[PDB]
């Protein structure tokens, strides 16, 4: 069972991924008292109707989104191969993707202490009733945790992480994509990366099957983005909501 060692090249890719994310995630949270702040109404039934009526962590989730998504553009640009494509086809990837990346790269907030995204002092910590609090429902939110907790438990490396957010991103099959054999080989060039990182820079036993593991976690996020957009139509449909949320946002999934 060979273990081919990385190449200066593979090596390179690493480091410029690694970078990129340092550069546009910022681990202590430190721009989120610039958005629009959080409000959480009484709500411990759960109940539909008082959530729409108020959606009252909107204004500051969709903040947050729409934030993180000008972060993963910035990202993405950094992507080796990412800027050899034209300019429609990054867009249509940034698009489809977007939702997706911004679930994979709130793994790091995420924390199993108490099951919440925890980027700070209470003010700051998003939990499942703040999540429904937004206009969502558990059908997304349920799948949405267990995919955190699963993602967690494979315990990545950073260079993991970065290489399957990249990959994530550098999708052919998405609809609309013109080019897809360049988008291809961008991707393959990226999977062959962590392929040869798992095999020899992760040690035994949380390397077994790994990368089948990461791939699958790619399939369970396709899922997702679609109960998301089916729940964002929903969302669309209550009155003065895009004031709720931004340009952006409202772009990206409208
Ligand atoms: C973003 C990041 C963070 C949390 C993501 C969360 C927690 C709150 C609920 C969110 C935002 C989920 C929620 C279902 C969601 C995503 C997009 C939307 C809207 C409200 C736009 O429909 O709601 C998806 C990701 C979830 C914090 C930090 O890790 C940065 C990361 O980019």
């Amino acid at each position: 069972s060979l273990r081919p060692k990385l190449s200066e090249e593979q090596q390179r890719i690493i480091a410029i991924l690694l970078d990129a994310h340092h550069k546009t995630y910022d681990p202590t949270y430190s721009d989120f008292c610039q958005f629009r702040p959080p409000v959480r109404v009484n709500d411990g039934g759960g109940s539909v109707t008082l959530e729409l009526s108020q959606l009252s962590m909107l204004p500051h989730l969709a903040d947050l989104v729409s934030y993180s998504i000008q972060k993963v553009i910035g990202f993405a640009k950094m992507i080796p191969g990412f800027r050899d494509l034209t300019s429609e086809d990054q867009i249509v990837l940034l698009k489809s993707s977007a939702i997706e990346v911004i679930m994979l790269r709130s793994n790091e907030s995420f924390t199993m202490d108490d099951m919440s995204w925890t980027c700070g002092n209470q003010d700051y910590k998003y939990r499942v009733s703040d999540v429904t609090k937004a206009g969502h429902s558990l059908e997304l939110i349920e799948p949405l945790i267990k995919f955190q907790v699963g993602l967690k438990k494979l315990n990545l490396h950073e260079e993991e992480h970065v290489l399957l957010m990249a990959i994530c991103i550098v999708s052919p099959d998405r609809p609309g994509v013109q080019d897809a054999a360049l988008i291809e080989a961008i991707q393959d060039r990226l999977s062959n990366t962590l392929q040869t990182y798992i095999r020899c820079r992760h040690p035994p036993p949380g390397s077994h099957l790994l990368y089948a593991k990461m791939i699958q976690k790619l399939a369970d996020l396709r899922s997702l983005n679609e109960e998301h957009s089916k729940q964002y139509r929903c969302l669309s449909f209550q009155p003065e909501c895009s004031m709720k949320l931004t340009p952006l946002v409202l772009e990206v999934f409208g």
